[PDB]
């Protein structure tokens, strides 16, 4: 394999901390406890005698109707993929029934509302119940196995109930984020031709009303085969209702009993249609090896154990909500969190106030909330207990080193592993990321593939797979995994065109990537820590700090090279105030700057003046991109396509050469 | 102070066949205490594993309670009701007769085999499917006591369909009312009954009512007597010529258990009764089984009308489930003569009885030289449905009926506990005339001072009659009126079913039926008797 | 008097041995697992074949059904129950509580197995154009259509009609077809838009799958244009699926119609299987001709005859190369191109063209290229190529065939040895086969390495078939050898079809009432002094009125839905404008002249067409009959010979 036999130590890995070695009673890791480890368990699942590990696994993990005797099938240049093609099971059963007839009251979701003093507890008895209620309502209005269904629900914990009951009668759901426009919400529920909606009156978030039954009217006047609307009464404020189409899901679940049985699916029966952000893709997946993929990642890389809390702070609309807050956790048979406010709402010691109040073991959010909780200062989180953490997850864009430490010294108190991963809805579950019990992380690193995954780097200008560490190109994979997407709906070359088309034999992420020295993966390119100068080790941070002293400077970002002379040199890129006005001059002062607050060797070798740092509409600076720039490879920076003022990078160049 | 031992005839002598449960009150308390506790899972598995036919073995037990109205039994198996009821003895002995057709007149009986039953059935469910007629669908049915009627009810079960039977006595207004709740869009009746030598204008009153039952598109037509009748073009066919081009056998259809099989509408804003598939159909399996004493060659007469709960559990679901002959009477209790049980007995030999306390009193009130001459010798048990039998009438029954020789079984249920809840087993219970005697398997029932909610322990106690857990042949809703279901039967006293009737326990704790509560009122958390309040 | 089981014997009509002679070919050495090929199945003698035929019919057999059945398909669910139901009112059952797919057992498991081997030799009708269909391609086209109809709303229990020609994508349609549990029901594509309206239009199909044009004999078939005007009287067809055949233009309805590559291309290559039950129905297949009766057969029995008959009367092995040169439109490329062959998982040939196109070297080209190990034609194709000339034969190899099959009619001397001389050059064993579209699968061969053959003789029964001559005057069974009737079957077998579509008492009145307790086949047959089954033809007089050839029988069909009419015989006669004329006499029943004559002419023409009209109508008190229709005199009478019982008098006195 291309994967490393061994990692050795260095101050730039961060080892499993103690919560993470079975210590202080915690849960011992169901992997670990070394770099070794990792890799001994996951060469049973990608090569020659892989089937053995998935099919054990399939059978351990879910429960089946009917056994399959095929474990896997077809692959990309068709796209006929099949995992346990012969086998019937049910999704509502493996993340409802099985548990409630084992534990009812066990809590299945904390519903965190937008308002604190309204949270509570949700049992699997209750969830189960709503759910039975909600599925024979859906079998009231002719909805059938294979139906689609689209759900434009907010964070309220009947979303998850919405989800099942279409699971569990073998409808389509087709969840649409509740912050859609009327128009983004039409284009979705026209796509999938279903016939029913399900929505709220109203949603709340961060202290503001969501006015969702307000936006599916206007929608609605363009979808003409929408004939069945149930409305969730989460505010119960006034709101135009049509008579027949619109009925209020409270009075109609009343009449219906609390239990219904589980259509029995088949592995490959689509479970979901979730569109892309933004003609939008409905990428589809089936139903067994997509819950086979989410249960495992939730179990391997947040060490999750049967009575762990998990707090997932997405939203369904997304498909981080559908695998790490429904599915995965409830497959599990654990508690999962739904988190209804903001980060800041009340207060920015929200999340830390939810940690310690449900004592959640594990906490998966989005360094772009992260960010909005730096600026919002320390004084909100320091003095919190939060030990009840163990795991401290990522997702999303990649994360810079910053925010990293600020996560990993704040939220952890340097006590819980931060596992950064990397997926696209088009995966289904996480695919790079750092096993916590058993690898050493790095800020900014995905690290090394998941169970299943076989990927590796590919030069987009050659076509060939690029051997060794040190390396950089795109990312593709070579087989077929348990939860990737069967087809985009309806439009199956769209789905072989842009994923299976690009380099024949192999899945396109369609993102760069790097394999660094000791074989780490880094998703769009390698982020600087700690650069040493000189046998100095400095941090990007401490440069940074020593330049921001100057009254003048706004913003800056420093980045390392490798040096002929110094073995390591930084970089250095600075935006002043408004309220100023020599260059050279200005670049000499700075210099002088670093060296009285760090030391004559810590002056930057290059200072660049620039107008705005490269940021996306995000808010993150791009210090990736800068590191190329210095490197040379302005000329290979990628799409690029998520800049705010692409202009920027061209400047940036500029000044550069 | 009478209390009458099980005769020779349930002690296994004289040849007759050896009761399940005997000889004795401990023998029948050593198997309950099986059926109720914490410990029944064993029992009920097993039963349920050796009673029916599964296509999926189940894993759970039972789940689920009163509170929310969310029972389960056997969740995860997958049978067919059909199946259990047709097929398998079909494959065993295609030639037993499976319905003994008694019809008005008595010369036009004839006995219809396994075989005859099965192939009729299978053609109804092709007729079904051609009309369009899927699983989950509503079918309803408006037939009068011939014994097509059953090949209808296990037709609709064959392939999934929730049948709606309507009492073929209804009058329009009534069949309207019951054909729209349901929304059926399929309806099975006949051209004219025939009952007591008068003519029943069935397809008359069905005209009449679906004019206003827009949803109706099928009608299936039996010929009960050929008269000619009203038919309209398109809408109405022909059962007999529908199901001449339809093959003689259709697949059954695989059914979780707790789908449901038939929703049968209360005697009267019609309440429509909802029964899941396996519960229902062990429920009444067991109770025909024991309650009964039923073996295999027994011909089981229970004289109700398909129409009613007697008529689902006792005709059709409960004797053909185990294989046994059972009997669809068209007549009254006096047409042509009031002779007309008793020669019924004698000419098939019939070796049980099921009647109800009505009859009885009736047929006693038309004298004894209509009884006291035949032989009837080949009963064994005469069972009594509805209201508690008067000891005037059971001692008639028992005299004359059973010339004291059988074993009297009172019996007590509802339409929705599904199959009989209190009843002496006839091998075992020595019985007092008008008590029901002691609860059935399953079946854990007490008595609860109406006004305290409190239990009343002991004995020489009276009260309401309540049940502590659910049992597997409880109704699961009323249909598309579940918040109905609850207030009814699961708010009045929280944590048990309320059946709605009085009870008491005499010293020896025989259960005694003392008919129904008086309407309590709960004003905002207060129960107030509506007698209490008249009195004031 | 066979024994099945220690102490089990099993009586039957057939022998316990045939002594050898010089008139009977015995199995060959390619039969004889020597020259490294295949040891056969069934072997080396008669003995062999009684001994495992005993355990198919009679007191164990259920033991050996339910064995093979469990053996040879895959099962969603198992069965409990073997066997049930019977003649009398058409409620066959068999393996009732089983579930399965024929779509899982023709494709899927074998694709699991060996994705790259080839299931279908397509040999396009140019030689050029013909190539190899995987496993793999054809379940992945079997995918996309079955998803494609899923889309269209098709069900489970829905007719789909097909109107195909000889491509590989035909079995993609049939299996696509079983793989949602709809119920297809192909249509030859060289039927009339007359002849595919009614059989649309019987079965009430929403969905018609079909080609834009046919290739055959270097000829086009504008099955599009057809098919576009039988659609203007199918009220039901809502949608068209049309493959690119040819491409070449063809009219296209907008919304109806729409192309097969772009619906596919829309849809995901991997569709899940419906779980079927044993006697969920399969296919419609309607037959050959008034009012088509559509023959229904249920999933598991008839994969399951398809498939050991295949296997059995074939001698066909893992790796074989089965070519069956039939139509997928007729019942024989249903159960030996499609259903039989790949159920087995070996390769099936989808020949598109002529045995004389370009040459009649194609055949004998065709088997040395790819190899072929059986070859399945019939009578009329043997004798065609017999009479082209042996240069086109004699020196090709053909040395990879070892089984040659007849199928459709009485195989003639001429053609037999011709077919043993030069396909087989002596090597190969000829398995002259017998069965009906009502049969499902082979009912009556000889197993090729067992049994010694007679030219022209079907030999003795398959597995599950218990088969007895009957006269037809008495309706009882003749015992012993040299003796002739009708053909019947006294048990149900697992491919019998179940029903007629929608017609069932038609299925009764047709099969089971004419002989109770048995199956009338339909056919003469004689068994002679060694237990030899031999199969009478079917007699058809022939009249040439205005260059067209029309039976006589087909007139007398038409003449006779006239429910008043209670007999009918047509002869023809010399016609100084036509050629020959047609001449009907017609007897009406006492349940009942000018419009009769002329509304029996009008059914005529509608059905047969203006050209079978007939001249004239006769309606006569009796005809004339011996004990049998006098038809030579009829035909005198009217050439007016009536110079050369009474009734005879009158209808010389009705003609003139
Ligand atoms: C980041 N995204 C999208 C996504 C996910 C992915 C990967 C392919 C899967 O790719 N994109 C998420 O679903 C999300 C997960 C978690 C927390 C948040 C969040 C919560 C509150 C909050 C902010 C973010 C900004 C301030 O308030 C979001
Ligand atoms: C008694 N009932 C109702 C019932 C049943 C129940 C049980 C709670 C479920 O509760 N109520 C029956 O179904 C019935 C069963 C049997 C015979 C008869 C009958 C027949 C002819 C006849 C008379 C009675 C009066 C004179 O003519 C009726
Ligand atoms: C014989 N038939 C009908 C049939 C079959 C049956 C049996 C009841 C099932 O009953 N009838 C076939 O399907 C057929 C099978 C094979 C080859 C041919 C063929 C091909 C080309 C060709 C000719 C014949 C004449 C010259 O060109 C035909
Ligand atoms: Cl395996």
């Amino acid at each position: 394999h291309p994967l490393p036999d061994s990692v050795p130590e260095s101050e730039d890995l961060f080892a499993p901390p103690p919560r993470m070695q079975g210590k202080e009673g915690r849960p011992k890791p169901h992997i670990g406890p070394n770099y070794e480890s990792y890799v001994k368990e996951w060469a049973k699942t990608v090569g020659p005698n892989s089937d053995e590990w998935w099919a054990a696994k399939a059978r351990e993990t879910l429960d089946w109707y009917d056994d399959f005797k095929t474990v896997r099938a077809g692959g990309f240049e068709h796209g006929d993929v099949q995992w346990f093609p012969e086998g019937t099971l049910n999704a509502a059963y493996n993340c409802l029934d099985r548990h409630y007839y084992k534990n009812p009251k066990k809590t299945a979701i904390i519903y965190e509302a937008d308002e604190p003093s309204e949270s509570r507890e949700v049992s699997y008895e209750e969830l189960m119940q709503e759910t039975c209620r909600v599925a024979n309502v859906l079998k009231s209005y002719g909805v059938k196995k294979g139906d689609a269904v689209s759900i434009y629900l907010p964070m309220t914990w009947q979303a998850a109930a919405a989800f099942l009951a279409c699971a569990r009668i073998g409808a389509i759901h087709s969840a649409v984020f509740a912050g859609f426009s009327a128009e983004s919400l039409r284009d979705r529920v026209n796509d999938c031709e279903c016939k029913v909606l399900i929505t709220t009156d109203e949603g709340r978030r961060g202290g503001k009303t969501i006015a969702t039954k307000q936006i599916v009217d206007a929608a609605l006047q363009q979808c003409p085969l929408v004939e069945n609307v149930l409305v969730l009464r989460r505010t119960g404020n006034k709101v135009p209702m049509t008579e027949g189409r619109d009925k209020w899901w409270d009075e109609e679940c009343a009449k219906m009993p609390a239990y219904c049985p589980c259509e029995r699916m088949a592995s490959e029966d689509p479970l979901f249609i979730l569109y892309t952000s933004g003609k939008p893709k409905g990428v589809v997946h089936s139903t067994a090896g997509y819950l086979l993929g989410t249960a495992l990642t939730l179990k391997y890389v947040f060490d999750a154990h049967p009575d762990d809390r998990f707090a997932c702070m997405a939203d369904i609309g997304w498909i981080t909500g559908h695998s790490y807050i429904i599915y995965g956790p409830l497959a599990n048979g654990i508690t999962t969190a739904v988190f209804e406010s903001t980060p800041v709402y009340p207060t920015p010691s929200r999340y830390w106030d939810f940690v310690d109040k449900w004592k959640a073991t594990q906490l998966y959010t989005a360094p772009t909330a992260i960010r909005l909780l730096r600026r919002m200062g320390e004084d909100h989180v320091k003095n919190h207990d939060l030990s009840s953490l163990r795991v401290l997850g990522s997702v999303g864009e990649p994360i810079n080193p910053e925010a990293w430490h600020w996560y990993n010294d704040f939220a952890g108190k340097n006590q819980c592993a931060i596992v950064d991963t990397y997926w696209m809805t088009e995966t289904g579950s996480i695919s790079i990321a750092p096993l916590p019990g058993a690898i050493s992380t790095k800020p900014g690193s995905a690290t090394f593939p998941f169970f299943g995954m076989d990927v590796d780097i590919i030069d987009p200008q050659t076509g060939q797979v690029l051997e060794g560490n040190d390396v950089e190109g795109v990312l593709v994979a070579r087989r077929p995994w348990p939860s990737i997407a069967r087809t985009v709906y309806r439009d199956h070359k769209r789905y072989l065109e842009t994923y299976m088309k690009p380099y024949p034999g192999y899945f396109f992420f369609g993102d760069g990537a790097a394999r660094d020295y000791d074989g780490y993966m880094w998703i769009k390119g390698r982020v600087d820590d700690v650069i040493n100068v000189s046998g100095h080790r400095l941090s990007t941070a401490e440069v940074e700090s020593a330049l921001i002293l100057h009254k003048g400077v706004a913003e800056t970002a420093v980045v390392g090279c490798a040096d002929d002379l110094t073995g390591q040199a930084v970089y250095a890129f600075v935006t002043m105030k408004p309220e100023f006005d020599k260059e050279a001059d200005l670049s000499k002062e700075l210099a002088i700057q670093v060296r009285k607050v760090i030391g004559p060797f810590a002056a930057p070798k290059k200072i660049y003046l620039v107008s705005d740092l490269p940021k996306t509409r995000s808010g993150k600076i791009m210090r990736r991109v800068l590191r190329k720039i210095v490197a040379g490879e302005g000329d290979q920076l990628g799409d690029l396509s998520s800049i705010a003022d692409p202009q920027i990078v061209e400047e940036v160049k500029q000044k550069v050469t």
